[PDB]
């Protein structure tokens, strides 16, 4: 065929029921995590390409960075809590891998602070419940599924993105394919 199991996505042996439509991991860590967010735009393109009625999720994960790892997914809990995840995505990738200003859970507020979101509303979310089960279905979700790697996207928890057999000669090319795939994954 021309999506073939094994080139633009592998198949999981032992399938996530009631999983996310389209599930995506990352880390403010990884390096391929930022091109697919700052270069890429993969999210974006992805969303922009799928159906009507399909809803799209996003993870941060804790195996990289240690214990600022661990920070900054809860802080993700807390952008998601608030809605703010597309005012603090950027300067969170800038300040881990551009400047590395973001040493502490302290710098990871500061970002937050910065984009607006007041200090009491930060530190009240940071702690509250609704936080601590948001973290824990980012653990989840990424245990569910064997989560050793990001970037990575799962369809529907059956299908896991495959960018490696993607050709990467020209950035929108890999972006196009990257999304088309998802869609038919989507589809199927």
């Amino acid at each position: 065929a021309q999506y073939e199991d094994g080139k633009q996505y592998t198949t999981l042996e032992k399938p996530v029921a009631g999983a996310p439509q389209v599930l995506e991991f990352f880390s403010f860590f990884c390096p391929h995590c930022y091109q697919f967010e700052e270069v890429l735009h993969i999210s974006d393109n992805v969303k922009k390409k799928l159906p009507e009625g399909v809803k799209m999720t996003k993870y941060h994960v804790n195996f990289m960075g240690g214990d600022l790892g661990k920070d900054l997914t809860q802080a993700w809990a807390v952008a998601m809590a608030l809605g703010v995840e597309d005012k603090v995505t950027v300067p969170l990738f800038e300040g881990v891998q551009k400047t590395q200003t973001i040493r502490s859970a302290s710098d990871i507020r500061d970002v937050f602070i910065n984009a607006g979101i007041k200090g009491e509303e930060y530190d009240a979310a940071w702690n509250s419940f609704v936080v601590k089960s948001l973290v824990a279905q980012q653990e989840k979700a990424a245990a569910d599924v064997q989560l050793r790697g990001v970037p990575a996207m799962f369809v529907n928890g059956k299908y896991q993105l495959n960018p490696q057999g993607m050709d990467t000669s020209n950035m929108d090319v890999f972006v196009q394919q990257y999304a088309d795939t998802v869609k038919y994954l989507s589809e199927k």
